C-alpha cells in the first residue's frame, strides 16, 4: 500500500441506467482497481433527491437536477480503493463531457453536464456525507475472502 | 416483442465479486438485451443462504454450498427482458463450467460448479419464488425513461 484506502460514492444516474452501461461503468472501476462494497438500484423520491443534494436547494440548477435525478432508477455504490475518491474521479472524466478526456466515463457514455452518466464524491470529506447519506454502515460489505 | 417478457434472478456468487468480475458479467446480462432493474450487494448470513436454498437441506452438498455461498458478498440482481430466464442460462453457460460454451460466464469466470461464478433461476416459477425471496416488489424499479 502506498496511498491511504478512501470509499467514495458512485451513482449510476438515470441516463446511464435507461441506455443499460450499468456493467460497462461498473467494469472501469474494478479495471482500475476499485472494489465495489455496497450497491444498489433505486429510483430516488423527489425528497430523496432533494435531500442529496440540500446545499444547492436555492440555486437555478436545483429543479431540473432534481427532476433529471427521479427520473428513472439510479444505481448507488460505494467504492473503495487506494486514493479512491480521485481515483474514481479520474475514470469519470471532467463533470462536463465536453471537456471529458477521450475514454473516460463522461466522455463515452454522455454529452451534455446535466446528463452526464454518472456521480463521483468530490472529495473524501463529501464521499464520507455522501455514503452516509445512501448507506447504514452495517450495509457496506467488506470483502472476507 | 416476439417473445414473453420475464423476469429472472441472477446472483453473483462470493468468488466472482473476489476477483472483481461484477461490471464484465453485468456488462454481459446488457450486451443480451436484459435490463437490470434491481440489484443490491448483501453478505448473506448463514440463515439467509439456508432459505434460499431450503429445497435442498438434507443433501450431502448443502453445508458446502452454504458455507460458500455465505464466505464472503454476493449481489442478487433482478434481470427483464424477452425470453430472460433461457436467455440468461444462454449467457451463464452449463451449471457446472467444464461443460461450459467458450464465451460463457462459467466458462470464463470459474473452473468448478461448486464455486461457478453465478446463479439463474432455473425456470420461470422457480424465478418467481427466487426473486421474491430476495425482493419486495416495490424495490424492483421498472424503467420509467
Amino acid at each position: 500500500e502506498f496511498m491511504a484506502i478512501e470509499r467514495t460514492l458512485s451513482i449510476v444516474k438515470p441516463d446511464a441506467v435507461s441506455k443499460n452501461h450499468i456493467g460497462e461503468i461498473f467494469a472501469r472501476f474494478e479495471k482500475a482497481g476499485l472494489k465495489i462494497v455496497a450497491t444498489k438500484m433505486k429510483h430516488l423520491s423527489q425528497a430523496d433527491a432533494e435531500g442529496f443534494y440540500a446545499e444547492h436547494k436555492e440555486r437555478g440548477f436545483f429543479g431540473d437536477l432534481v427532476a433529471f435525478m427521479t427520473s428513472g432508477p439510479v444505481v448507488v455504490s460505494v467504492l473503495e480503493g487506494e486514493n479512491a475518491v480521485l481515483a474514481h474521479r479520474e475514470i469519470l472524466g471532467a463533470t462536463n463531457p465536453k471537456e471529458a478526456a477521450p475514454g473516460t466515463i463522461r466522455a463515452d457514455f454522455a454529452v451534455s453536464i446535466d446528463e452526464n452518466a454518472a456521480h463521483g464524491s468530490d472529495s473524501v470529506a463529501s464521499a464520507e456525507r455522501e455514503i452516509a447519506y445512501f448507506f447504514a454502515d452495517n450495509e457496506i460489505c467488506p470483502r472476507t475472502r
